[PDB]
């Protein structure tokens, strides 16, 4: 395969790009790192002899090369705006999981709905929330947002009950045939979400 | 035309301002004294309204041809910019949540955080051009800003890194950028909001 994902045996920052690859029928190899790198971190991603680091770099690159970055330049910017919002919330989530889980979790969950609402609002403005997060075609931001929502449902079950378009969106994206099969597969299910047992 | 809405600080708008100025563009500053993510900057390009400084950088990158020569370079641009923003998130967290008790450790770790950019320059035409390829990209403006604010936080932080040192000098000497960097519109704004730097 021309694609290789080098990462810890976790879903982590590779979950979204993996969903993307699975859903667009792409083949890739997984290289596992048990407990060199430009920024001293994984994921590392190979596409032929191109070596990328940074999960969002990988998403944008797949977004550009597989046509999942909007239909024009304005949509592409909106895709970025969504992904940057997803990543802002991910940065807080990761800090929680890895540096303040037991003490911060109740404060984090309190603030959660106000950090989710912006995505509900975006959906409500795009064809009634019935298609994708931007435009009428799936983008890399949809896979990343989907992941973010899936991992938050585990952290704070019901956190989407207050948000009907986000709820239906998750169920709708999750039932895409190729993606539904992947999320059910051992390759996905048998990895933990993070690398410290907390979720 | 362009509108930038933001506080009277350099902050997250400094890079995209350097870009606009250096690319000979005109824009309106709407100074706020207090949205999609409850956050600024807000940016207007005609009917289009963007939030998030890196979204604004990528947009201008796309529309002005500052995003590499091809898809491979575009990915390397993103890689650099994402690395710049990882350190910027650290920097910001220091400034606002732990300046006086964190500063020592931050600066000790700083050479390790800068070296990857020296290394990238070293692997690209001997560090004599830009951070990726042969043309300036939105990532150059962002990295330049990171480097300027870090020279204020920890003067001499670049002495150990000749390619990055020459790079700041070269880019800073570009005519329109040089004029903008010397201007009161830049000089007379604080870097951050809480008066720490
Ligand atoms: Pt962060
Ligand atoms: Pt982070
Ligand atoms: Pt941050």
């Amino acid at each position: 395969p021309p694609y290789t994902v080098v990462y810890f045996p976790v879903r982590g920052r590779c979950a979204a790009l993996r969903m993307l690859l699975a859903d667009q029928g792409q083949s890739w190899k997984e290289e596992v790192v048990t407990v060199s790198c430009l920024y001293g971190q994984l994921p590392k991603f190979q596409d032929g002899d191109l070596t990328l680091y940074q999960s969002n770099t990988i998403l944008r690159h797949l977004g550009r090369t597989l046509g999942l970055y909007g239909k024009d330049q304005q949509e592409a910017a909106l895709v970025d705006m969504v992904n940057d919002g997803v990543e802002d919330l991910r940065c807080k989530y990761i800090s929680l999981i890895y540096t303040n889980y037991e003490a911060g979790k109740d404060d984090y969950v309190k603030a959660l709905p106000g950090q989710l609402k912006p995505f509900e609002t975006l959906l409500s403005q795009n064809q009634g929330g019935k298609t994708f997060i931007v435009g009428d075609q799936i983008s890399f931001a949809d896979y990343n947002l989907l992941d973010l929502l899936l991992i938050h449902e585990v952290l704070a079950p019901g956190c989407l009950d207050a948000f009907p378009l986000l709820s239906a969106y998750v169920g709708r994206l999750s039932a895409r045939p190729k993606l539904k099969a992947f999320l059910a597969s051992p390759e996905y299910v048998n990895l933990p979400i993070n690398g410290n047992g907390k979720q």
